[PDB]
Formats: C-alpha cells, sequence, structure tokens
C-alpha cells in the first residue's frame, strides 16, 4: 500500500535539492534555445500520472496484454487530435522521439544501404538526416545538400542531385535552417524520380499549427515531428501522412512496433493529448506569431550591431550567428552569455571551420521568451545586451552588468506563476 | 504560465479516460509478469519541470547551456545504478528496454554479423532475433530454445556457438521461468572469442535484492528496463564491469549521437529515485515474497491439472501451456479478463498458434505482491483463475469470480 504522500523531499534531498534548482535556473534564465520550451502544467500532470503503469503494446483495439481499456481511449484522443490540428488521415503517436520517430520512416521505408538526400549537419540538418555518426549515415547512402551563398535552399541543384543520384528517398527538414522550404518544389522533385518525400517539420510543427509557417502534411507521402519543441507539448515523437495507402500506414505502424520500439509511454501520450487541444486554442495562434515577429525584431539588432546572420534573416523562430569573423567560438559565446544569464547553445554554422563540439557561431530561438511574455520591446532589448556580452567578452565587469539586468526581466516575467 | 492549470476542468475527456485507468488499477488483479506499480516518488519526478530542458550529451560534455542541475540528476542515476548492481559503468540515457538493446547491437556489431538469441516463442524477446524487430532484420540470427525438460541446454547452446561462430551471443528472456548460467554462457562466449550480452529486464528488481544471479560480472555488456520487477520509471539502463575504455565509449556514442537525441531528464530523475528505493531493505524481502507468491500459484496449477512450462518456477513469472485444453491464450486472457484478473496472451514452446493468438497465458506477481499479497492470497488467486479456465464459458463462474476479487482488491488497495 504505497502512500500518496510519500514525496521526494523528504526522502531523497540530494535529488530533490538539484530539482528545485532548476526549477528556480528555468526562472531566473532566459532561455534561447530554439528546440526548447515551457510546456503547461497540464502536460506535466499527466506525465506524473498513474498511466505509466501500463504496459499497451500493439495499437488501440488491437493489443497484447489485457486490460488496455481506458489507455486505448487515451491514445485514440491523441490520435484524433493530431490528425484534426495538421489535417492528415494517418497519425501514429507512439514513437518516445524525435529520433524514434524518424528512425521508423528510415526502416519502414528503405532497405539499409539505399541512398537518400537530406539537408547536411552544418548547413542546418539534423543528426539523423544522415549524419556519419548517426544511424542514419552508418545504415545508408547518403548524399547531402545544404544552402547558397545567398543562405537558402537552391532546389536547382538539388533537383540535379536527385536526377543524378536517384535516391529512393529525399528528406526535406531542418534544425538550424530559418527560410522558408517549399514543400511542394520538393515533391515535385521527388516524384520525377520516383523517391519518397520525408519531411521531419519538429522544429516548425508550432508555427505550422498556427498557421505561420508552411503545412508539409499534403506534400509528403510522410512526415515526422516532436512534440516538445514549438508546438510546446511534451518530449516525444509523432507521425504524420496523408493521401497514403493502407499498405504505407501498416508499414509505419509495424516500423513503430514491433520494428523499433517496446511498449509506448502511455503517461507521455496522455501529455501529448492534452498539448495537442491546447494548440488548437486561438492564444495558441497568436503566440506563434509573436514567436516568429521577436525573432525578426532580435536579427534586427544584431545585424545593426554588425553580427553575420545566417540567410540575413528568418522566416521562422530561429537564426544563426556566424562569428567567424568575430574570432569567437560557438563554445566561447556560448559559455560567456551564460554566465550572464542568457541560455543559448553552440551551433555549428556552413562551412564551419570547427567541429560540431566548438562550432563557430550560435543559435537563438524566441519559442522560450515569447511564452513568457517577451514582445518584440523586450526582444529588441535583449538582442541588444547579448551583443554587448558578445563585444566586450572578456570584460567581466559588461557581463555582470547584464546578468543583473536579465535577473531584472526574469523576475516580471515569471514562467511558471 | 499560471500553477493552477489542470486537465480535469480544461479536458474532461482525458480526464475521464485517466480517472477510470486510476480506478481500474484499483479494481482489477494485475499479473503480467513486465508490470508494477511504481512509487509516487517515481511519479512526483516524471511530472516535474525537468522535462523542459534539453541535454544532449553527457554531464559535463553536454551540446546546450544552462545543464547545471540535469547534470547533477544524471550523475545521481549512473552512480546509483553502479552501486545496486556492481558495475564501474552505466548509461542512464536509453528510452526503454528496445532503445537500450538497440546500443548495444549497434555498438558492438555490424549489420549482417551473426547473433546467437533465445527464440521468442520458446521465452526470448522481440529484440532478441525476431524477424518483425530491427534485431532479425539488420542481423543474421541463430535461434537456440529450451529442452523437452523445459530449460536451456547449455549443451547444445555451445555446439551451435562452435558451429556457427556468432559475434555475439544473448542471454536474457521476457518469458523463461528458470535460472541462467551466467557464469557458463560466457565461458562458452569466451571459447569462439564472442561478446556475452545480458538483458536482464526481467530479472533486474530480483538481482537487485539478491534473489537471482547477478550477470554484471559474466556478461561483456548488460541492459534492463527500470519498470519491470526494479519497479521504477519505464525506460532503458545500460550497465557494465571490467570493460575497457573503448568499449564505454562506444556504448556511449551509440546512445548518443548514435541512436537517440535529448535524453528524458524528468524520466532519469524517477530512475534516480527507484534506484534509490531498491537499496531498501524492505525492497529485497518484497522480492522475496514475489517469487515466493510465484511458486504458490504454481502449486495450485498443477494440482488442478494445468500445464506449466518447465514444470515450475525460480523467478517472479511462469507459463501455463493451454494445448491441451483446446484453448488460445487470447480465449483465456479475455475470459480471465471479464472476472477481473488481468493476464496476457502469450505464446508457448512450439506454439501453433501466431503471437496474436497463441495457446498459454503468462503470469507474474510483481504487482500483486507490491500489492499486499503472500502465499495465501496467491494460492487462492490462482485457485480462482482455474475456476475460471475450467468453466470458461459459465458466466456465472465468472461472475462469482469478479465478486471475489473486487473483494480482495477493496482489502489490499493499490495507492492510499
Ligand atoms: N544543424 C544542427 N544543429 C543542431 C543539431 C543538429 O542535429 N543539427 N542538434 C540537434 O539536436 C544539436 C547539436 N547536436 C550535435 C550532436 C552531436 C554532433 C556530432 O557531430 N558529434 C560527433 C563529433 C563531435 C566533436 O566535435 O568532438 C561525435 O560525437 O562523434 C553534432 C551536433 C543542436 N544544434
Ligand atoms: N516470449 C515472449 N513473450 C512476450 C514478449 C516477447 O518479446 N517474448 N513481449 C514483449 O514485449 C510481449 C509479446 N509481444 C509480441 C509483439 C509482437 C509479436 C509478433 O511477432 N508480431 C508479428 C506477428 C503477429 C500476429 O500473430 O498477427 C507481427 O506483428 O508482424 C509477438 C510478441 C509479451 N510476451
Amino acid at each position: 500500500m504505497l502512500k500518496r504522500e510519500m514525496n521526494i523531499a523528504d526522502y531523497d534531498a540530494e535529488l530533490w535539492q538539484a530539482m528545485e534548482q532548476e526549477k528556480v535556473r528555468q526562472e531566473e534564465h532566459i532561455e534561447l534555445i530554439a528546440s526548447e520550451n515551457y510546456t503547461s502544467p497540464r502536460v506535466m500532470q499527466a506525465q506524473g500520472s498513474q498511466l505509466t503503469n501500463k504496459y499497451a503494446e500493439g495499437y488501440p483495439g488491437k493489443r497484447y496484454f489485457g486490460g488496455c481499456e481506458y489507455v486505448d481511449i487515451v491514445e485514440q484522443l491523441a490520435i484524433d487530435r493530431a490528425k484534426e490540428l495538421f489535417g492528415a488521415d494517418y497519425a501514429n503517436v507512439q514513437p518516445h522521439s524525435g529520433s524514434q520517430a524518424n528512425f521508423a520512416v528510415y526502416t519502414a521505408l528503405l532497405e539499409p544501404g539505399d541512398t537518400v538526400l537530406g539537408m547536411n549537419l552544418a548547413h542546418g540538418g539534423h543528426l539523423t538526416h544522415g549524419s556519419p555518426v548517426n544511424f542514419s549515415g552508418k545504415l545508408y547512402n547518403i548524399v547531402p545538400y545544404g544552402i547558397d551563398a545567398t543562405g537558402h535552399i537552391d532546389y536547382a541543384d538539388l533537383e540535379k542531385q536527385a536526377k543524378e543520384h536517384k535516391p529512393k528517398m529525399i528528406i526535406g527538414g531542418f534544425s538550424a535552417y530559418s527560410g522558408v522550404v517549399d514543400w511542394a518544389k520538393m515533391r515535385e522533385i521527388a516524384d520525377s524520380i520516383g523517391a519518397y518525400l520525408f519531411v521531419d517539420m519538429a522544429h516548425v510543427a508550432g508555427l505550422v499549427a498556427a498557421g505561420v509557417y508552411p503545412n508539409p502534411v499534403p506534400h509528403a507521402h510522410v512526415v515526422t515531428t516532436t512534440t516538445h519543441k514549438t508546438l510546446a507539448g511534451p518530449r516525444g515523437g509523432l507521425i504524420l501522412a496523408k493521401g497514403g495507402s493502407e499498405e504505407l500506414y501498416k508499414k509505419l505502424n509495424s516500423a513503430v512496433f514491433p520494428g523499433g520500439q517496446g511498449g509506448p509511454l502511455m503517461h507521455v501520450i496522455a501529455g501529448k493529448a492534452v498539448a495537442l487541444k491546447e494548440a488548437m486554442e486561438p492564444e495558441f495562434k497568436t503566440y506563434q506569431q509573436q514567436v516568429a515577429k521577436n525573432a525578426k525584431a532580435m536579427v534586427e539588432v544584431f545585424l545593426e550591431r554588425g553580427y553575420k546572420v545566417v540567410s540575413g534573416g528568418t522566416d521562422n523562430h530561429l537564426f544563426l550567428v556566424d562569428l567567424v569573423d568575430k574570432n569567437l567560438t560557438g563554445k566561447e559565446a556560448d559559455a560567456a552569455l551564460g554566465r550572464a544569464n542568457i541560455t543559448v547553445n553552440k551551433n555549428s554554422v556552413p562551412n564551419d571551420p570547427k567541429s560540431p563540439f566548438v562550432t563557430s557561431g550560435i543559435r537563438v530561438g524566441t519559442p522560450a521568451i515569447t511564452r513568457r511574455g517577451f514582445k518584440e520591446a523586450e526582444a529588441k532589448e535583449l538582442a541588444g545586451w547579448m551583443c554587448d556580452v558578445l563585444d566586450s567578452i572578456n570584460d567581466e565587469a559588461v557581463i555582470e552588468r547584464i546578468k543583473g539586468k536579465v535577473l531584472d526581466i526574469c523576475a516580471r516575467y515569471p514562467v511558471y506563476a
């Protein structure tokens, strides 16, 4: 008879202290990591439910364990909302993460060794888009594609590569690209060589949901996304599709299970279901608008201050700052901004002379501060403080000054009130 | 963003289903070997704000900033994991058992390498070479099962190993009730220079209490989930002892960036607190009751004329072969379910039916034991089960048994 009153605080102080500190860090820090956000207490409530106890392999109605009557309802809710929010006729809510959702798509449509056309990591592509240190690069033959000297994808060259290499699948998506991708144009290219157009919209799923970024669902054979980025939900993966055949969806369901996973996390899926409902609110649509809007405001300031912004601008929630001409490593910038309570993340840039762990740039995202209340005014001011730090990266007095400024604004905009 | 936000007043549908599951867990006798009831402390962790942090990499070498406290959290889980099992290496980031196993494969083998693993119908897990799983699709699998006696024949295993010269031998199971000789498997591996990979997901809890042979000191690499007999959150875990810096390097890379992205820091916090609870003395006597209860149910089943694979049990579970009773696991499962007794259809050795239908059921005592049941209650439960199986079409029999379960269930509430 476990007691509902059994808590962590009085049982494990070590773990407890660390947790509480993270709770405060999230309040005293300006999070500018593009892939992060602040999920609602409703999503956390779900994740902390008793649904963590149930084993439910299979799908609603076709499980491999008994007693799945209510978890079946839960999973169905997540599936239906997912389809309605994105306009798909197929959705799989069991992938444990973005990597897992992507892994499923690979194993369901390709054979080890097949050729895949994906966006290079330094140019903005994700690890699972063909990186040699990831399963994508080890199990398949990858042909990369990057961006112009203008900072955008050259669909003319992409087409050439496609025609010359005849890839079995073309991957559209990114982790660090600030432009707008022409989904329809990539589908055209895929169709000309009979390839699959697989789009990973993890980073822009939220913006797409609000209608602030082109929806790829109606142009790709298969789409994947995480639920924890701009979508602002729990950490998890999701597979979506529209206009596919019974077979394709059967393959996709098999790829997830028993293909690459065991039992799903019913408590996390409950959270996905509630987050997908929150993404349906009108306030959610104006929220994404502020996100893109704030992103543009920070870019202006960075350019006015003499900083190189890859692609010259932004059409989404993020942007890259190339620090090569400033003789700074992303690792240095990241660490300096951190001491001022401004959290970003070192990021490789196109033609980066440094390795992924060091990099010559930093990636910035507005989803967190926007969800926190910030607007153009606050964002322009924050961008400014950032450049102040970068400008005098060795001046502890400058960093000190800024630190107090952020602690001050962080207090007026509590994350969880 | 207001802390007062909750599901009840915002999403009545989701809330209603959740609440029902909450009651189902109280009104049902869960006998699914892979399930349990995690403490409210583990749930508390999983519902924390740690779900907001992205922390790729390992403590000290992350790819994002602001990982000072999540680094402390992950270290706690790693240290406790090592101390509880006696390993000098532990990886707490795998999202699940499948993911932990996938890492071990990709870190030690090349697509197409030969692997010796236990056949699924004979008790092996999907990730141990099933053709419908990545293990069976990416590697060359040679299976091995059990005797006519119900146990592994280490003599035949050795023969298979010498003849096929596999690059890795897998020890572990999802539905075997015996004791595996880890040292003996390591002997066999060594003779052909193969890797001995042991997946102890099902018996991690028993091992922790010292109730089942610990494989850590005999295998090159060990994996386990944290949500079965260990009674923690749903997740994976990699353990190793006596390996080299190279091997651990590979293992860390296999998990990330090899097969995963960011870990679930909130789940890892839960792993950390569950591994501390597994250190309690009450936890050791708990596993003892589990194994003990398992034996008590087996006796009754045999006395009632039911075929129990392997003739008995040396752990938390056992299989009931229903072929001679002309019943499918799917039928038994459904019948027992209407009596509020939840089990799961399970393939048995030489099963004439497919995995979705099966000719048997698997039974586990971890849940009811953690719930308070002891030999007396377990013998009585096993009895009711046989009553249902005996008269599987008698709705009057099933109803009477449902009244009995609801009753004993009210006397042993799960969460209070
Ligand atoms: N373009 C881009 N930016 C991104 C991501 C991405 O996938 N693509 N990430 C998405 O999450 C994060 C960065 N994650 C990375 C993780 C590992 C390696 C990597 O290549 N590691 C190699 C070599 C490292 C070294 O320099 O020593 C390795 O570990 O072997 C790179 C990026 C954030 N920024
Ligand atoms: N021995 C054993 N028992 C176990 C498991 C296991 O891995 N091994 N499981 C561990 O979690 C659960 C069963 N999970 C399974 C999931 C899928 C298939 C399977 O082979 N499905 C095929 C064919 C199904 C059919 O009969 O139609 C498929 O989907 O293609 C089998 C078992 C519980 N019992």
